[PDB]
This record gives structure tokens, C-alpha cells and sequence, in this order.
């Protein structure tokens, strides 16, 4: 409620794609997640759905944010606040509003919030090659994603005042828990193309086939019916969280550049440590002594971003994101200056 003015201002237009997430970071003194989380969850009326008090929610957001490492250049609570913001923006789209159910929305906003909790600023490959405790605990399989989901539930249900799921019916909770877990696990990149291709094959292609019959009222129900199956809602949710997770290149140029700097430094640090410990270098190209951040971003965009957002845009209609992506791609291209 009574939020210090500067923070209240930094959160004024959070429903718009162009949002100064870094001013939120500065204003909140590296606590953007609890503040943006509170406003978003309220706007979506989540406790009124889970039957929790703003007090229980505040405690929950506090312990989650506290478990995001501020020392990480990229994977700190600001990244999650940002992903939370993109998630809300997507949930607010007509196509998504008329396809997903309130419980899916709840799962999505919560998944975004916790999807990277306690991230160590190192990739799964690093943890595995290092024989890290987490890698041994998760048998070198989806190591970090499994950890993010697991730790989040441990912190949530391990203390009564943090458990935002306390007042739920076992069944509804079970359904919500499975949905949250699925979205968090869907952020593991090794499965990137699998998730994207399934979205294209089960959603965009079939839908395009139906949108030929015309705007028949009897045709709409056919579409509405097809896109609302539990299977497709799951694929849509997976696509939604994945796109929110790597939406940096679709942000206003100033922000896009800052995110590239942050993730680059995080990757550079890992490379320096790998060569030090003698561990195998998993990201040979990501060395601070030889890597061009602009060329790397261009490759990243061309390899993953372009096709995934093409499909997401085709399904949801996201002209703002696509225009920024083009402008940003051009910006990186324009830096060659040689
Ligand atoms: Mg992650
Ligand atoms: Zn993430």
C-alpha cells in the first residue's frame, strides 16, 4: 500500500511493454521482485484466488527474492522481476486471456517469480563437469531447473507464514503445483526446439488451417475448443514462460543492451573459472578476451529468438516486441563499424 513515492512511481506503468525495470531495481535497492510481485499479484487478484493474506504473500515474495543471488550479474532478482513483467504482459493479451484459465494464470505468474531461484550464475554444464553437489543430487539432469522448482516449494511450504498455498484444497493445489513445476522445467534450454516445434505443430499450424474456413461462429467454437484442451494449454504455457524468460532482445534498445552486458559478464566469469580449475570449457566462444558481445547477440537472436518469437507473435500478435527486436538486431549490426 503505502509504498515510498519513488518506488510507487517506478511501478506506475507496469502494464506497458516499455517499462524501466532498472529504475525499479535502483529505487528498490535491489528488491524489485517483492514490489513488482505485490502489485502484479494484486492486479491479478491471486491471494483472493489462493485465499492468502497480503501478509503471507509479502513473506513469500521476501523469502523468494532473498534466495536470488544479488552477486550474480544477470541471474539476480531483477531478472525474475523482468520475466514476471513479461509474463503479465502476455497473460494480458486477448488471445491468452481467452485461452488460458485463471489457474493457469496463477501458475504462470508464480513460475516466473521462482523460475531461477538460488541460481548460482553457472550453467548446468558447469555444475555437471564440476561434479557439483546439485549435479550429483539431480543426476546431471535438468540440474538447475529441478533445483529452482524444488527449493521454491521447500521455502514456501516449509514455513506457515510463507506458505501461500496453505488455504487451498488438496486437488486444486495438486493441479497448480504440477502446472508450476511444468513451466519451470520448460525453461531448460536443451529442450528449446522440442518445446518450440511442438507449439508450432500443435498450435500455429492447426490454427492456421482452421482460420481458412472463415470467421464462422461455428468455426470460432471449433478453434476455442481445440486450443483449450489440457494438452494445448500446457504447450501454450510452456511457450509463454520460455518467451518471457528470453525476451531481452525484444525490449527497448537501452534495456536490451544492459541485459546483454549482464549475461555476458556472467558467462565470462564462468569461462575464467573453468580454465582456472582446469574444467572443460563448455562455452569456448564466451571468453572475455576474445568474444564480441554484439556478434554473439546477433547469433543468439538468429539461432533461437527469431523463430520462437515469430511463432509466439503469430499466435498472440506482439508488434511492439517484433519492432524492438528488429531495431535491436539492426543496432548490433550497426556496431561493426569496421
Ligand atoms: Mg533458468
Ligand atoms: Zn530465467
Amino acid at each position: 500500500d503505502d509504498v515510498p513515492p519513488r518506488i510507487a512511481r517506478a511501478m506506475e506503468n507496469e502494464e506497458y511493454w516499455d517499462f524501466d525495470i532498472f529504475e525499479l531495481e535502483a529505487a528498490t535497492h535491489n528488491r524489485p521482485l517483492i514490489y513488482l510481485g505485490l502489485k502484479m499479484f494484486a492486479r491479478f487478484g491471486i491471494c483472493e484466488f489462493l485465499h492468502c493474506s497480503e501478509s503471507t504473500l509479502r513473506s513469500w515474495l521476501q523469502i523468494i527474492e532473498a534466495n536470488y543471488h544479488s552477486s550474480n550479474p544477470y541471474h539476480n532478482s531483477t531478472h525474475s522481476a523482468d520475466v514476471l513483467h513479461a509474463t503479465a504482459y502476455f497473460l494480458s493479451k486477448e488471445r491468452i486471456k481467452e485461452t488460458l484459465d485463471p489457474i493457469d494464470e496463477v501458475a504462470a505468474l508464480i513460475a516466473a517469480t521462482i523460475h531461477d531461484v538460488d541460481h548460482p550464475g553457472r550453467t548446468n554444464s558447469f555444475l555437471c563437469n564440476a561434479g557439483s553437489e546439485l549435479a550429483i543430487l539431480y543426476n546431471d539432469t535438468a540440474v538447475l531447473e529441478s533445483h529452482h522448482a524444488a527449493l521454491a516449494f521447500q521455502l514456501t511450504t516449509g514455513d506457515d507464514k510463507c506458505n501461500i498455498f496453505k488455504n487451498m484444497e488438496r486437488n486444486d493445489y495438486r493441479t497448480l503445483r504440477q502446472g508450476i513445476i511444468d513451466m519451470v522445467l520448460a525453461t531448460e534450454m536443451t529442450k528449446h526446439f522440442e518445446h518450440v516445434n511442438k507449439f508450432v505443430n500443435s498450435i500455429n499450424k492447426p490454427l492456421a488451417t482452421l482460420e481458412e474456413n472463415g470467421e464462422t461462429d461455428k468455426n470460432q467454437e471449433v478453434i476455442n475448443t481445440m486450443l483449450r484442451t489440457p494438452e494445448n494449454r500446457t504447450l501454450i504455457k510452456r511457450m509463454l514462460i520460455k518467451c518471457a524468460d528470453v525476451s531481452n532482445p525484444c525490449r527497448p534498445l537501452q534495456y536490451c543492451i544492459e541485459w546483454a552486458a549482464r549475461i555476458s559478464e556472467e558467462y565470462f566469469s564462468q569461462t575464467d573459472e573453468e580454465k582456472q580449475q582446469g574444467l572443460p570449457v563448455v562455452m569456448p566462444v564466451f571468453d572475455r578476451n576474445t568474444c564480441s558481445i554484439p556478434k554473439s547477440q546477433i547469433s543468439f537472436i538468429d539461432y533461437f529468438i527469431t523463430d520462437m518469437f515469430d511463432a509466439w507473435d503469430a499466435f498472440v500478435d506482439l508488434p511492439d516486441l517484433m519492432q524492438h527486436l528488429d531495431n535491436n538486431f539492426k543496432y548490433w549490426k550497426g556496431l561493426d563499424e569496421m
